[PDB]
């Protein structure tokens, strides 16, 4: 008996946790016994993209960090089989927990966030796509990198993947704006923004979409934002964030992907703080 192979038969639909534009997550139990007994998992499915799913599953399958969501298996067309961590994501959790998570807490999960991304740096990745959306709460005090829908991998003695296929434009850096080129720093850019929404709780109307909007004006939109990030203007400093805090966000958004700072070194930053 494989452990990673789940039975269509016992693979039992409990309700719907997200959906996007080509698949969806969902929760169910996989129930062999047939008495509700069986475990609850997250299944990711595409909707009735095939063959990046095959490439994800590869992906994920192959991933061991306890801040990276713990793959289970499959269900054989293809079905990829997760943990399931029932606070969902930062963007769901945030907004309905901020008298739980203080700033000490923040700095805590930016510091988890920066572990799991420096982690699919090492093992020659580039994520493409962090943002709070992507990153589950496995507890107040543990947080996970939930999501490899768009993880490529970097040539050996390569520095970037170009992209030649819907992206997060508001989380890009100008190198993947401009050239679809995608490096590790370009990870460290989103993580940047991803730790901007974190330290507002996820508020939708200082979303990094609202804030950028506000700064270009309400097929135009990408130039304008290219062109603002060309002029030096960043998101603003969250409310009640210390400066301190907001210089460590300011240096994932060095214009040039090379004066941009590492993740080893933005975990050495929030450390010197927490103490
Ligand atoms: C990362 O979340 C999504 C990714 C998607 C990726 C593609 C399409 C839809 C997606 C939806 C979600 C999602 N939206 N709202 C909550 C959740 N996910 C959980 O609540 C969740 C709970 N355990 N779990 C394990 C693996 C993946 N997701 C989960």
């Amino acid at each position: 008996v494989d452990p990673t192979h789940f039975e269509k038969r016992f693979l039992k639909r409990i309700r719907d946790l997200g959906e996007g534009h080509f698949g969806k997550v969902e929760l169910c139990r996989y129930d062999p016994e047939g008495d509700n007994t069986g475990e609850q998992v997250a299944v990711k499915s595409l909707k009735p993209h095939i063959a990046d799913l095959k490439k994800e599953i590869e992906i994920l399958r192959n991933l061991y960090h306890e801040n990276i969501v713990k793959y289970k298996g499959i269900c054989t067309g293809i079905k990829l089989i997760m943990e399931f961590l029932p606070s969902g994501s930062l963007k769901e959790y945030l907004p309905k927990n901020k008298n739980k998570i203080n700033l000490k807490q923040q700095l805590k999960y930016a510091v988890q966030i920066c572990k799991g991304m420096d982690y699919l740096g090492s093992r020659q990745y580039v994520h493409r796509d962090l943002a709070a959306r992507n990153v589950l709460v496995e507890s107040e005090h543990q947080v996970k990198i939930g999501d490899f829908g768009l993880t490529k991998a970097i040539e050996t003695d390569k520095e970037y993947y170009t992209v030649k296929d819907d992206s997060p434009v508001f989380w890009y850096a100008p190198e993947c704006l401009m050239q679809s080129k995608f490096y590790i720093a370009s990870d460290v850019w989103s993580f940047g923004v991803t730790l901007h929404e974190l330290l507002t709780y996820c508020d939708s109307d200082s979303s990094p979409m609202a804030l950028f909007l506000k700064m270009i004006g309400p097929q135009m939109t990408v130039t304008r934002l290219v062109n603002t990030l060309k002029e030096g203007k960043r998101l603003p400093c969250p409310p009640n964030c210390p400066d301190e805090v907001y210089q460590l966000m300011r240096k994932c958004w060095e214009f040039q992907p090379s004066n941009r700072t590492s993740f080893q070194n933005l975990i050495e930053g929030f450390e010197a703080l927490l103490k």
